[PDB]
């Protein structure tokens, strides 16, 4: 696995001194709007959305290797980040049509990789929804789309992070037991597909392959995987790609995310860090809305800081440096 | 308690043949937008919001005495209602500033009572947030505002429904045990305040005075009220006003709402019906978004119909006619 010198340097900028991606995610758009609105039964303003991102960026990027932000609301937050923190910018439009099964990808209309680099990104993230068992023609379209982005990133010589969120065309709720029973296949086989050279991907941002709340020991109810089956799922994930890959939190609790990382490492996964969002900053939303900006700053300086510092200490003992998977050429 | 002939006739139009208000609530605006958005991680369109209201109105108003709708998205739904169903229209802007404690009221800027009557309302609903223990000057402002609306409704000779949602300036979460411990006081004393002639109110739309999930027998955890204390709370509510009053569902389950009505009646409350929303139609949102319009129609014709028919059968044995509290003069 061979990176250009420039892509290597950009990847170093979004990583810590140990060659692990210990990154903070806050590119949420519509999702954040709804999280805020619940506290007042009316929509937040643009100013409120931009300001909360600034606060999270200011207060927590001294403790992260980089931050992921959206162009729509996150550009002030990007400017406010710690000098040693790198920047990722999201390139996809959010979401999908709930009434079709295809969940096709679409880039933000005002952007190109070139423009995202010009705006200060060290790396570009694109989220793709993918069902490996879905309509083959849909998946041809998806593969073609990713090839285009991979080619843009090759030309602009900037790292391409592909985020894969799995789904099943036939299952509505990804939190269900029914989905838990197919998730390992969905996650690991999608990674296999997108490991092909033709997609130009530098880092995969992926789900852990199991739903941990259904793993023996973690399960309060039905158990879908034994501890050993879950461990096998992590080994199979590691075997599904030679690219660097990192985990998203999926908004699980800080404690569960920490436990998942420990479990992953014990099983044999050599994951290369995380792009961790809600698990770190979730509690700031209510404080910001109800108590205001300085109160939210104080939450970030206490509870947020505790969350991210605990994450960093887990990462030191669980994550593997990406420099061991990749070299310059 | 004395109503004008015209107000009496309008109230009859929004009631069933037994003189009970068996009304369907669907004036939700921002709240509905977020309920829909969760199914696709992007906002619904205006067309989608208007269409779901039409479907709910078309399919369920044959089984309700009236429907409550908002002017913003609900006017097509109002036109689509069953010929025997009356119409209520909401007059307030939704929500409040989460960062202040005053939650002051504000009418929709394009509307007046006259215009709402012209648009086809048989009655007008206004939602006020009220903390009886809050800042006395805030509560003067609130009382003055309600007096204005009461006066408009007197002039236009149309029934005024005041919805009171209680809160505590010092408690953020109304679902908490801490709020459950003050709710009876908040609800019943607010009703006492707004029973004064000067407010011109014809019907109060109010919360049940307890949080039932903390009542002995219903409680899965901590118990805040014994069954007898809860029964006393309902008697105290009935004693807090001579106006007709009806219960909102607050989005509890259909089963819990049914049980609450039975409990209320057994305790001695002579509540005069309900304006019931989410408890009836909640499940239609996911079906509409994921499976489409005709699928949502089929949900309404099956599960929705079962919900509302079960509500009507409970109402027949639990609700008291308002005609026993009020006569023409
Ligand atoms: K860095
Ligand atoms: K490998
Ligand atoms: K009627
Ligand atoms: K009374």
């Amino acid at each position: 696995m061979i990176l250009s010198q420039q892509k290597y340097n950009y990847l170093a900028k979004v990583s810590d001194s140990n060659g692990v991606i210990s990154a903070l995610a806050f590119d949420q758009r519509g999702a954040l709007k709804c999280l805020m609105a619940q506290y007042q039964m009316k929509e937040p303003t643009v100013a409120q959305m931009e300001e909360l991102k600034v606060l999270v960026s200011e207060e927590l990027t001294p403790y992260a290797s980089s931050i992921l932000l959206d162009p729509e609301y996150g550009l002030p937050a990007a400017q406010a980040r710690d000098r040693e923190a790198g920047l990722l910018l999201a390139y996809e439009k959010t979401g999908y049509d709930a009434n079709t099964t295809s969940r096709l990808p679409d880039c933000l209309v005002d952007w190109s990789i070139k423009r995202l680099k010009e705006a200060g990104a060290d790396a570009v993230k694109f989220l793709l929804y993918y069902d490996v068992d879905g309509d083959p023609q849909v998946n041809v379209q998806k593969q073609a789309y990713i090839e285009r982005i991979g080619s843009e990133c090759q030309a602009e010589d900037i790292p391409f992070f592909l985020e894969i969120l799995t789904y099943d065309e036939t299952i509505s709720n990804n939190s269900s037991v029914e989905f838990a029973k197919v998730k390992v296949h969905k996650v690991n086989d999608a990674m296999k597909v997108f490991s092909a050279e033709r997609f130009g991907i530098d880092v995969l941002k992926v789900e852990v392959p199991v739903n941990m709340v259904y793993v023996e020991g973690f399960a309060e109810g039905e158990v879908v995987y034994s501890k050993e089956e879950a461990a096998q799922a992590f080994r199979e994930q590691e075997a599904s790609t030679d690219l660097p890959y990192i985990y998203l939190s999926a908004g699980v609790s800080a404690e569960l995310f920490q436990e998942t990382l420990v479990f992953a490492h014990k099983a044999g996964a050599k994951f290369n860090g995380v792009l961790c969002g809600r698990a770190t900053w979730a509690g700031s939303v209510q404080v910001y809305m109800e108590e205001g900006k300085e109160a939210a700053r104080q939450w970030l300086r206490t509870s947020g800081l505790q969350n991210i510092n605990e994450l960093n200490k887990v990462l030191k003992t669980t994550a593997s440096p990406w420099t061991e998977k990749v070299s310059v050429g």
